[PDB]
Formats: structure tokens, sequence, C-alpha cells
């Protein structure tokens, strides 16, 4: 059992989920023990910056896990450091993130390419 986070761009279940983890609005973390929910609002919309703050917030709430098809930048390092399992997502609102997830449709991203 776990949290797995789901980068959103709101506070409803079936909110767009974002195509970028450290650019993503909210993280929408369900407790995979009593089928709770968790919206965080997380205002992450560049690149740069000290420090991880949107990891340092998710893992300070336990996350072992997420679901992000890419990441903004400078956060997938620190992911792994707190042992997040990173998934894959390819068009969906929240729920679409967990039932694609759930029933195992969809990928382990444990690496990314970057052309910038």
């Amino acid at each position: 059992m776990a949290r797995v986070a789901i980068p959103s761009v709101g506070k409803d279940l079936s909110s767009m989920v974002s195509d970028r983890f450290a650019r993503a609005e909210y993280f929408i973390i369900y407790d995979t023990e009593s089928g709770n929910v968790e919206v965080v609002e997380n205002t992450i919309a560049d690149a740069h910056g000290t420090g991880p703050k949107v990891v340092q917030s998710l893992v300070s709430k336990g996350v072992e896990y997420l679901i992000a098809s890419n990441v903004g930048r400078n956060a997938f390092e620190t992911l792994k450091a707190a042992g997040v399992k990173v998934y894959r997502f390819e068009g969906g609102t929240v729920q679409e993130a967990i039932d694609a997830f759930s029933e195992g449709r969809l990928e382990e991203l444990t690496t990314f390419t970057r052309e910038g």
C-alpha cells in the first residue's frame, strides 16, 4: 500500500492531468488504504530555483509513487531520493491516471529524453 501523487490542474477528480510533474498545479494524493484523496495546490509553473519544494511537500505526506508523463525539470532526482515510483500517464483526467495505473495500463517512467 502507498500514496500515489497525480499532477492535476484543478481540485476535482475529473480535472485534467498535466503533462508534467514539476509544472502541474495540484497534486492528488490517493491513499491506497482507505480510498482517501488529498488535493495539494502547488503553484509550480516555471523552471530553475533551489530545493525541490514540490517534492519536499508531497514526500512529507509519505508519497512513494507518482503518475507523471514527464517533468518540468529539477525534480526527478529528488523523486527517487524518496523512493518515488514515477509512472507515465498519457491523456486523461485525474481518475484516468488511477484507473489506468491500478489496472496496469501505465508505464514505469524510470528515465526519459529531453533535447533542451
